[PDB]
């Protein structure tokens, strides 16, 4: 099932690191799925079969896509808000019913603009979005992203913080330095713990630590891959597989863990086109791509697509409550005072809602 939303993220990861050297990384396999949903609605034939087989296979599908952006958006901790929408100029007109599905499913919103007004256009954009993310993603495009061609763009942006299950006490925050790959030092808001977690340790192709802490509700939860204290992230990170995911969480076991996370905030911004692209996604990017399944013009492709996710850590969540020798305690530490990988995960239906990595996780 969703075993593919993990291939999807693993591949955007990869492609991203050759592509992104050096700067943080950010972005929802989830929410990037449901955009694709809504051009597969609008696809057919040649183009359809491209985005059928880049992303899921075998329909079905949709069922699925609506699971997420409801039964993973619709609680009292863990905020996912998702601006999914499709920007049409305003000769070209979306089929009677693709606007229909569209809401049927993805509960999204298709809009029209006139591109050619470029600057009207990309200040009505930036609006919309914040108008669905409770005005926490701003900025998400420029007047320069448009002009009288385009014909339509697919924003995306996401914004994510969630409750943590057992909460880090403010009065254990302190400054610690972080250094960073490339060995200058920022210093930033230490939160520290010691509860239960999900841990473990594994190797090289060295040995790297994995860290998953749980959300507020079971259903979710934050893991973390930091590699010892004088080795580069890059290190790990070809590793990065589907089946090291899932082993990582067939592998890690509960215990009690002293926890050192810092309070930060990530932030990215990609262009979604070359990474769709790079997984085989080209068809709808080009003049002569089949999209009359959302409108009959002849004539419309895809020319601007934008993600934008934000991720936001800090203490707040629940109070939790809490043997070799009975003489003494062996208690493994964490301390994730440099970068790492992390991604965010549905522990059971093992969906991926964010893969990442912190390169610079300064604030201001």
């Amino acid at each position: 099932p969703e075993e593919a939303i993990a291939d999807l993220s693993v591949n955007m990861y990869n492609r991203l690191r050759a592509t992104g050297e050096d700067e943080n990384i950010l972005f929802s396999p989830l929410s990037i799925a449901l955009a694709m949903g809504m051009m597969e609605l609008g696809a057919q034939g040649s183009t359809q079969k491209e985005i059928r087989h880049s992303m899921g296979y075998d329909g079905e599908e949709f069922s699925f896509l609506k699971e997420f952006s409801n039964m993973v958006t619709a609680e009292s901790q863990y905020v996912m808000k998702i601006a999914n929408s499709l920007f049409v100029q305003n000769g070209f007109h979306v089929n009677e019913e693709f606007l229909q599905m569209m809401k049927k499913y993805f509960n999204a919103a298709v809009n029209h603009v006139d591109f050619s007004q470029n600057v009207a256009v990309a200040n009505y954009i930036n609006k919309w979005v914040e108008n669905n993310t409770n005005n926490l993603v701003k900025d998400l495009v420029s007047p320069r992203d448009f002009d009288a061609a385009t014909y339509l763009a697919l924003i995306n942006a996401v914004y994510f913080k969630g409750n943590w299950k057992s909460q880090f006490r403010p009065e254990n925050t302190r400054t610690f330095s972080f250094t960073k790959d490339d060995e200058s030092e920022v210093q930033i808001p230490m939160m520290y713990q010691q509860g239960e977690f999900y841990y473990g340790e594994f190797s090289d192709g060295g040995i790297y630590q994995v860290l998953e802490i749980p959300y507020e509700g079971d259903e979710i939860s934050m893991m973390l891959v930091l590699s010892r204290q004088e080795v580069p992230l890059a290190t790990l990170e070809p590793l990065v597989k589907a089946q090291l995911v899932e082993e990582w969480a067939n592998s890690v076991k509960k215990q009690k863990v002293e926890v050192y996370l810092p309070r930060f905030t990530v932030e990215q911004e990609i262009d979604l086109k070359d990474v769709l692209k790079a997984l085989g996604i080209t068809e709808i990017f080009i003049k002569d791509a089949n999209l009359t399944g959302l409108s009959d013009n002849k004539e419309i492709f895809l020319s601007k697509a934008i993600h934008k996710s934000f991720l936001e850590v800090n203490e707040e969540g629940s109070e939790a409550a809490a043997a070799i020798s009975r003489m003494a305690v062996l208690y493994p530490q964490v301390i994730v005072d440099h970068p790492f990988f992390f991604l965010i995960r549905n522990r059971r239906t093992g969906t991926i809602l964010f893969m990442g990595r912190v390169m610079h996780p300064e604030t201001m």
